[PDB]
């Protein structure tokens, strides 16, 4: 019989740094929804503001990391997904397993279909980020790991894995300091509005959480 790898490999947080990134997230929601500029453009963000009324961010999100929060290196199925074993047999790969990491959280974001925080791994950190065959459209001209994430939340008919692709979306957006200027400033930093649902807090401090490097089975 040959062994089955993990559904995933990636960085799994701590109890602690989980609660410390889950509530920064929950505060961010909160705030961009009472936020002016959030309000004005609730048209770009949702269809059904048919209601003047107000949206609960939290509650759009509704699909949110039940325990501790992750950041996926390598999605796996079990091997069946392609590049799965190559990955798997790096001696980086095999060397980390079980090791304890921190990971830089430089930004969090919104987009219509997911809440997440942009992880800036380190060089050492970079080993562990895969190089596939299939370097995807949306992460064209983007340095290597720049997909790196957290999902914090999920509208009902998204997966998790589109906060990946929203944050490569939104990479490309504000890649030639096309941030131009923030439409505000919160208490952890500087509000960017991106169009097309598109929102970004540039941290003013970046956030360090403590994760161990495994592999999720499910």
């Amino acid at each position: 019989e040959k062994d089955f790898l993990p559904l995933y490999f990636g960085w799994f947080l701590t109890k602690k740094s989980s609660e410390t990134l889950r509530k920064a997230g929950q505060v961010f929601l909160e705030e961009l929804g009472n936020h002016k500029a959030f309000k004005k453009e609730l048209r770009h963000f949702i269809s059904g503001d048919e209601p003047k009324e107000k949206l609960e961010l939290v509650s759009y999100f509704g699909k949110r990391p039940p325990g501790v929060l992750h950041c996926t290196t390598k999605f796996c199925d079990y091997g069946k997904a392609a590049g799965a074993e190559e990955y798997a047999q790096q001696e980086v790969v095999k060397r980390s397993y079980g090791k304890a990491f921190k990971l830089s959280i430089s930004a969090l974001f919104v987009t219509p279909k997911t809440a997440g925080a942009q992880v800036v791994l380190t060089d050492q950190e970079l080993q562990l980020w895969p190089s596939d065959l299939d370097k995807p459209s949306a992460s064209e001209g983007l340095p290597p790991g720049s997909r790196a994430h957290v999902t914090l939340g999920c509208a009902a008919d998204v997966q998790p894995v589109q906060t990946g692709l929203d944050l490569l979306d939104i990479l490309q957006q504000v890649k030639g300091g096309s941030q131009g200027e923030a439409v505000g400033e919160l208490p952890r930093g500087k509000l960017y509005s991106l169009g097309k649902g598109r929102w970004m807090l540039s941290l003013t401090k970046k956030m360090e959480v403590k994760a161990i490097f495994t592999g999720y089975y499910g």
